[PDB]
Parts: C-alpha cells; structure tokens; sequence
C-alpha cells in the first residue's frame, strides 16, 4: 500500500537493484576470503545466476555471495533497494544460507513475512536465491528475450560473471556480462560515453561529472585510476581487482574530499587486514600521487568552465588546500581567481594579474572587505587607481587567511592597501616637492598628535595614496587591519568571549591625511590661527570617526560620534 | 619528551604505582565486559585481582593482573606508542610478562630505546592476565618494602573496583588491601565531603575540586545510583555501569549537549547486562535515565550559593543555560530561573529573572530588554533615553544566544519581554501628560509629513513624535516582528561566515520607523526652517545626515559609507567657510 505503480516511472529497476545487491554479497564473501581461507567452502564458484521460470510463473536471482543468517534475514529484509522486489512481484521468497549458520527461507508479501527453516536443507552451499512471484501484468519479465536485454543494460559496471538460463540450435548459463574492469582497460578504448555511465553508476544517478581523469600510475608504487570532479559540491579502493573497501576516509586531503573515483593497485597487500593496510607506506605513495593527478585534471578543465562552473562551486576548496597543502601549495596558487579592479565583476587569476603589473612594480596590492562594494571603494586604493595599479578584492573570510599563507606568488610579495608598504616611486626633483608640502602641513600634524587626537591616534602624516578622500586611518604591518579586525573581534565575540588585552589589536593606527583636500587645507590654514579653538578641534575629531568607519574599523563610542555632528548640523542651520 | 620526563616528574614519582594499578584495572574492566556475552571468556584465568609480590633479593616490583592482557602485536603498538612511561621514574629497566585469550605467552623488554618481544620460556604462567616487573633502581629501591607498597596501595588506590592483594608477611599468604563497594553505593549520608572530592580527580584529573557535586538514588520506573560533577572551568564523560560492571564511556546521549560539561557515574541494576553495546545503548530504559539526570543536575546547579552561581557557575557555563533554554523544552521555567543578564540597575553586576521582577513598577507587565555587541553599546542606546529617566530597568543583552534565549521564552512569571528597539514601549500616563502629546503631534505633523513624503521619501515606513528619547534627536524604530539592529548584525555575519550571500533577503532591507523628539533643540529648529521654507536644500541636506546617523545610533548598517561621508563633508564646509 505505497509505492507499486508510481516510482512506475522507473518501471524496470528491481532486477537493477537484485543484481546490485547479489554483487555486494559476491564482493563480501570475497573480502572475508583473504583472511579466512574456508570461506569459500561451500562454493568455488562467484557468480550471478537468473533462471526464468514460465509454468510456474517464477524469477529466480541466485548468488553465491555471502548469504544471510536467520537473525539477518529478520532485519535485513524489510524497508529503490531490496524492496523494489515488490514493484514487480506480490511475494518475494529468499533463500539464504551463510557459513555460520543452517539454510533459512524468508517469505513476505510485502506485509508480513516468515521465517521458516529450509525442509529441503543445505542446497546452496553458500549463497542466496531471490524467488520473485511475479504479477499478471509486471508478468513481461519472464520472458527469455528481454530478460537478456534487461541484465545488459544494469551491469555494465558489475565485475563478477552474470548468467541467465538460455539455449541454442541446448539449455545452459550464457555470459551477458564482460567483467573486464573500466579502470583496468587501455585509456582510449573506453569512450567518453563509458566514463559518463561509470560516474552514474556508484553516485546513484544524477547527471553528469564536470571532469574525470584515467591514469596509470608509474614509480615507486603503480595503481590504475578514475577520478572524478563533480557538478555540485568517495574513494573505492581495490586490490589486484579485488574490492577493499570505500570507507579509508582519508584517502584524499579534506580539501580535495569531493573527488570520486576508483583506485587499483598490484603493489599492495591483499591478504591483510584493513586496519594494516589503512596504515601502509606504499597507500602513503598512492595518497600523494591521487592529489596531483587530481590537480592536473583540474588544470585539464577549459577557461571558462574553470572561471564560471569550477570555481563557483569549489573555489574554497582551492582557497582551503593553498593552506593545507605545503607540496602543491604553487601549484594551488594559480589555480585561485579573485575579483580585482580590472574588470567590475570578471575574476582574474594571479597570473593574469602578474603579466598587467607594471614594469618597476614588485607588490601584488590587494583590499579585505565584506564585499565588493566596500573594498572598491575605499579610501586606500584611491591614487594605486589613479596611477593605473590593479588591487585585487577579496570578500570572503577565508580569502586573507589565503594570501597570508601564500608568502609571494612569482617572485612578487603581497601588499595589503590598508596597511603601510604601498610604493610610490619619484624621482629626484620631484622628491622635493613632497617635503616641501610635508613640511608645510607639520604643524597641523603635531597638532593632531599632541591634542586634537592627544591618545586616539599612533601619529599623522601626509599621505600619498588619497585622492578624493580627505584622511584614512592605516594600520602596520604586523598588525590587523580593518577587515582583519572584524574576522577576528566577531568571531571573538561569537566563540572567543572577550579579547582586547592584545598588543597589535586595538591599538592606535596611522592617520593620513590628503594635503589637497579643501578640508585639510582649510584646517592648515586655520591651526596656525588660533589652536585653542573648539571648531576646527571638532573638525578634526569628526573627520578622524568618519575616517574610522571608512577605513573599515568599528567607533568606540556612537554617542560620542552623535553628539558632535548634531552640533555641527546646529551652526549649518542657524547660520 | 624523551628522557626529561624523570626531572618534571622527581616530585611525583611514588605515583607509578597509581598508573599501574590504574591499567590493571583498565585490563580487568575489558575482560568482565566481554564475559558478559561469551561464556567461557575466563577459562583461561576465573579470578578478576590485582596482585602485588615484593621480590628485595632480585631487586623486581611485580604488579600481576588478570585482565585481558596483550597480544604480539598489541604490546608492539601499546607499550612505546602520565602513563605506561612512568614505570621508569622508579626503574631503569622494565619488562612485562603477560597473556592473552588469543595468543600465547611473551615477555617484553626495554630501557626507553628499542623494544624485542619474546616467547616466555616458562610458558602459559598467568592463564590470563599481565605482570608489571620492574626492576627497581638505586635511588628509589625502596618500595620493596613490606609496608611501604602497603601504605601505598591504601592511600592511591582508593576507588579501584577490584580486589588488590599484596604478598604480606605473618607464614606467606595474600593480604586483602581495599574495600571493593564503589562510593557511589555508600549511602549518602556517609561518605565524606573529601571523598566525593578526590573522588573527582581520580576519573578526571585537573588536581582541583570540583565546582558542584551531586549524590543521589533514583526510585521509581528505573532505579539506579549515581554521582553528577560540575567542572571548576569549561574544557576547551559519563561512566555507565550496570550491576556495578563497568560498561562504556562512549555513549555520547546520556545528556543533552548543552549539559556535555557534566562528568559522572551512573550504575543501573535494571539494565539488560548481558547484552551488546549497539543495544544498550538503543534501549528504552536509557531515555529515562537520562530524563532524570538532567533532572539532578539542575537540582545541583540551583543548590550552589548565590554568590558563587553568578561569580563562578555563570562565567564558565552560563552559555549553557541559554541554549538549554532554547532546547529544553520541558525543563525550561527550571532554566529561565537560573538565567543571569547585565542590566541598568548596576554597572556590572548580572541579575536574575526574579530580581528584575521584583524590582519592577506596580504596573509595568513588559521586561524591558536593549540587544547590542556590547554593553557600552546597549546602554548608550537611544531606545532605553526615556524608560531610564523614568526608571525602568533595561536587562542588557550582549552575546549572540542571548536573542535567541530570550525569542524562545514567551513569558517570565506572567510578563512578557519586550525589545526597546521595537514598537511596543509603553509608559503610564498622567491626563495632563497625554493631552500634551495630543498638542505636540499636531504641531509637528508639518515636519512628520515634509520628512515622509519628500524629505526621507522611501527611506522610513512613518515619521512619528517619539516618546522613548530624552537627549537624542530621532532613532530608528523597528516593527513588532521585524528585525533589530542586532538581528541585522547577527544575520549579516551569518550570511558572510557561513551563508552565501542574503541579500534578497525578507526583511533585512525594509523601511523603517523613524521618530523625532519634539523638545530637541535641532529638531525644534528643524519645524521652524521647514513651514517658512519647505524646498530649502539646507534643511533637507540635514535631515539625510541625521537620519543617517540615527542609523549608526539605532544599531544598524549604514547602505554606503562613501556617500555618507561626502554628506559629512558637504555639511562640514557649509558648518565652517570651505
Ligand atoms: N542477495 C543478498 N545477499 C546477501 N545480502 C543481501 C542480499 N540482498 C539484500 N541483502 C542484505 O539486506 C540489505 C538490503 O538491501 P538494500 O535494500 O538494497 O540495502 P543496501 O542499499 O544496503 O544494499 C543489504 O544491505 C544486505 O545487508
Ligand atoms: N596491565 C595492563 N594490562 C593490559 N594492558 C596494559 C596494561 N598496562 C598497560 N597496558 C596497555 O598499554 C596501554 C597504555 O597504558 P597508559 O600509558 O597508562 O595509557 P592509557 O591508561 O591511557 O591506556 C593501555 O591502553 C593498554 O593497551
Ligand atoms: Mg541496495
Ligand atoms: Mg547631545
Ligand atoms: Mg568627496
């Protein structure tokens, strides 16, 4: 009373799923057998054998995989899957016998089942028989012509032999299954329609993979290997083509955890436990040649699918690995993308940035923020702008985490524009034009340090990189910037609980100040007149807290803040 | 580690003897637990001991267990790679002999260095089991003495479960040396306060009383006795026995997570013994065990003193309490009450649920609350101006559970909560005082309209003549079941860490309510410029800037700082002469 004719829409995948399930006993049996050698007492044999029956109307799915105790054949037994069984037929029989136990038979009709001891005894030796008591109308399946297409077309991928009880012009089993593995075929004589099939088939359904990558591996240790990339945000491994396993959670970097595929190595042990070769040297050799294949099929995919399809869905893992991984650490270099000012939405990888520097240019400069928005638009990339530099933006969290683990990229270091470092070349008559207006603005400097922003300020100076805005507040080099402030002091708020009492924390930044900006002009022209004037000393506190919130800091006191510009806004309307 | 943890240890050196004894006991805990689903697992050894032989003329300290001992290729992984290591604070060289049910008899040997194991030459000794020799050196030969190991056993291994004998002297014969009965079975009444104490840093180490302990026997639908313990400090852990027989460790549901700081015993006579992990740990019992336990331990966290819950308890696990407010549903008026928040009555001092309560007005039904970052934050807002002057207290909230703590409480002993960023402020009112609002609205619905339909056009839902500030010019009001400030802030920074991009959101980007103070000089100004000239630019400009800040003042992001900044700066030349 659930499914039955809706799920129908997928009307013929109970034989798919038969075949599978006969397929992981066959593989279990096996995998017991390395270590226990009568294990495979009760049959030589590994096989699949479906026998059709007309006059008394039955299906028969035999396997000689490793069977079912009675107390599993409770559990087991019970709610695609096993129970697809009754999409088909209104009474499924199995008949098991295991190694530790006597043969049992099982019978539900989708409601209620028994389990029953087999009057006739031991006549399987070691396996189970899937008896489906097939409906009137699913009733086309017992038919011997297209049984035989239904089994070719759902085990493409299964690897022990399948047989099905047909004859000629002679009654006997006929293989309908190659059980030659896809990995262990030569590279171009499986075609690409062969990769796409193999991908579908243990990722249950869905479609296609973005990338794979075959190989044969050459050295110290040799494997042969699918992996796969893909669309959306699994390793099996075996030995000699014997199936291990595909719970070695650590077979690929967390980094890298995405990738799907199959390994298939001569070189290691296959009669040893999995707990011993989990920790073997050799799989250490495998690990570290999977990630650099794994990187070269990621460098294999076109340009734009790697901007717009690659990168959108894991380019954080990219960004996690340049940290995790220190031997493929270049190479994860150029596979990252960034926003920058070259284009208003394109990424640009480091490279493509790289060949637009300019000739006597050694930083890479780049801007932290929230997002786009913010980063661009900045006080501090004003002149880098104007003068023609690129800044890359960064807006997500993990992005200067990148960077700073990414000490140079091509011989170039990185510069953050929030912080002091920013280089801007002169030459000789025109280094002097600077000290000259540097000189000139050094009263309102000491000003500002000794008493309009006494303690609130680390020192002023005259600064290069503004255009249009009048001051900016840059921190030093060893210590945190704007954005930098906010990872840390709300993830200190979030899970730290208190943090302040820290040296280059919150402490005093450098405020710059544009000595061709009307306000600064004026406030020059204005210091040297009195000093001992509140407006111009109101002037100078409002500009340094609107500096602060657009140099990306937090104010230390909104009242504060508040208080002074309703004054202001007082003498803008009174007078 | 190498060989410069004898000199970090030269104060503590007596205690190998605990760290073998400790292992012995570890040994016979796994051997007892597979007994209990295959029968003839103590063939090989019946007895479950601990045995002790001083051996002066061979100059060996012999520790002989009869837990499940270790295999070939167990004692090359175990022995080698506090501890096993600690044996050589009192020996130079140490071998062990031991026996496994699956393998036969060996005899490792080391120094520190390379490790060789061999087949026993005796044979099958011990049937089952390990024995510790140590070959006791110069500067510490001396606990081959027939009373000083005695003293010693007494005094460290209280709490072990399992007999410990030494070989005595009165005649050669086995000398029972402690009492087997757990403390936990000890009534109550009974046991010492130092015993529960120790008792503590036995299973937890930490050398450090612990903050709060609870003795206790269930009655009723299961029976069972434990000992639940709070931790001194957060770490940055339920034993269960059944039939005094030691279980496992690893049941990670017996408390709730909020309560996963609560360290314990808990032995069950009416759990299934013999039986698997997987279903004990399925079992229906469990659920009710575990439905008491929280139970007693918030008996316990209620029972520490008043000052001590708010200046201890609370600093470390007062995060706890918050998400179990959240979580817990039917246990939470029991957590509501152990709450502790910032408020106004005090500088720093935290405060209950209760003494709020009693401290509010005859006729205030609302607990009043401002969120924020951070108290100076909170306090300085403009929403609590007035409820302050009118001394109402505000409780201040300032980590991010605390919204959510306070979202998932509808009521506090009959008084709902209320965010003074929201709409929904109340004040009593005397006749004279409404009918002086009435006037005051009607006079300033010229600025009220000027600011909504051009002035601020799209930008606020209405501009209304607040009744919440006292210093501040305007703030920004939320709806009832809109999102404040704070929430914006907490939304934001989850959709940055760990959300991709909620822009497009559902009410992050809505208008808000924007109410002026009428008795603000600038606001008062700002009626006046408006009615004798209504498309003046200046007044205009003015009334961008303050609502603008009123933004930053309300606790909310500003749409683009840049922008802002320019306003400031146009304001800033017109203010001087640039
Ligand atoms: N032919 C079989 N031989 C042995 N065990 C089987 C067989 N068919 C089903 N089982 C057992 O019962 C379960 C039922 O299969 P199914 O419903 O497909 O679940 P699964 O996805 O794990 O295969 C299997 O996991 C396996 O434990
Ligand atoms: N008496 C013993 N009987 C059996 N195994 C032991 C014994 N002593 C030590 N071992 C083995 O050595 C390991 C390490 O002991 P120790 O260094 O104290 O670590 P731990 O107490 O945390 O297990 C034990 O976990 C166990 O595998
Ligand atoms: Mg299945
Ligand atoms: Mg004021
Ligand atoms: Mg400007």
């Amino acid at each position: 009373k659930l499914i039955i004719n809706s799920l129908y829409k997928n009307k013929e995948i109970f034989l798919r799923e038969l075949i599978s399930n006969a397929s992981d006993a066959l593989d279990k049996i096996r995998l017991i057998s390395l270590t226990d050698e009568n294990a495979l007492a009760g049959n030589e044999e590994l096989t699949v054998k479906i026998k059709c029956d007309k006059e008394k109307n039955l299906l028969h799915v035999t396997d000689t995989g490793v069977g079912m105790t009675r107390e599993e054949l409770v559990k087991n037994l019970g709610t695609v899957g096993f129970y697809s069984a009754f999409l088909v037929a209104d009474k499924v029989i199995v008949t098991s016998k295991h190694n530790n136990d006597t043969q049992h038979i099982w019978e539900s009709d989708s409601n209620e089942f028994s389990v029953i001891a087999d009057p006739r005894g031991n006549t399987l030796g070691r396996g189970t028989t899937i008896t489906l008591v097939l409906k009137e109308e699913a009733s086309d399946y017992l038919e011997l012509d297209t049984i035989k297409n239904l089994v070719k077309k759902y085990s493409q991928f299964i690897n022990f032999p399948i047989y099905v009880w047909s004859s000629k012009t002679v009654w006997d089993w006929e293989l309908m299954n190659d059980i030659k593995p896809i990995w262990q075929r030569p590279s171009k004589e499986v075609e690409d329609d062969e990769y796409k099939a193999f991908y579908k088939s243990f990722s249950k359904e869905s479609d296609d993979p973005m990338a794979y990558i075959h190989f044969t591996a050459e050295g110290e240790v040799t494997f042969k290997s699918i992996l796969f990339v893909p669309t959306s945000a699994y390793i099996k491994l075996y030995v000699r083509r014997v199936f291990i396993t595909d719970d070695f959670h650590d077979m690929m970097p967390k980094y890298l955890n995405f990738v799907k595929g199959v390994v298939d190595s001569d070189d290691l042990p296959l009669n040893v436990s999995r707990e011993t070769l989990q920790q073997h040297k050799l799989l250490k050799v495998i690990r570290k040649k999977l990630v650099r294949k794994t990187l070269d099929m990621i460098k294999k995919i076109a340009d734009e699918k790697y901007n717009d399809t690659f990168w959108k869905e894991f380019g954080t893992n990219i960004k996690l690995g340049v940290i995790e991984d220190h031997s493929n650490r270049t190479r994860l270099a150029k596979l990252l993308r960034f926003q920058s000012s070259h284009h208003p939405s394109d990424i640009t990888s480091l490279d493509q940035y790289v060949e637009r520097m300019k000739e006597k240019q050694d930083k890479i400069y780049f801007m932290a923020g929230s997002s786009r928005k913010e980063a661009e638009s900045s006080p501090f990339v004003e002149r880098l702008l104007k003068k023609g530099y690129e800044v890359i933006y960064l807006t997500e969290p993990v992005d200067e985490y990148c960077i700073q683990a990414l000490p140079e990229f091509d011989g170039k270091r990185f510069q953050n524009v929030a912080k002091e470092g920013v280089k801007f070349d002169e030459s000789e008559k025109t280094k002097e034009s600077r000290e000259a207006i540097e000189k000139e603005f050094e009263p309102l400097l000491n000003w500002m340090k000794d008493k309009a922003l006494k303690d609130k300020i680390e020192k002023a100076v005259v600064s290069q990189r503004l255009t249009e805005s009048p001051c900016a507040l840059v921190a030093s080099q060893y210590g945190w910037s704007g954005n930098m402030e906010r990872i840390m002091k709300a993830q200190a708020y979030q899970t730290g609980k208190d943090i302040s009492t820290n040296y280059y924390a919150s402490q005093k930044k450098t405020f710059e100040i544009n000595p061709r900006h009307p306000l600064i002009k004026d406030m020059l022209r204005r210091v040297k007149e009195d000093e001992d004037d509140k407006t111009v000393s109101d002037l100078a506190v409002v500009l340094f807290e609107t500096a602060t919130l657009r140099s990306g800091y937090l104010l230390p006191d909104t009242k504060a803040y508040g208080d002074r510009i309703e004054r202001m806004l007082r003498l803008s309307l009174n007078i």
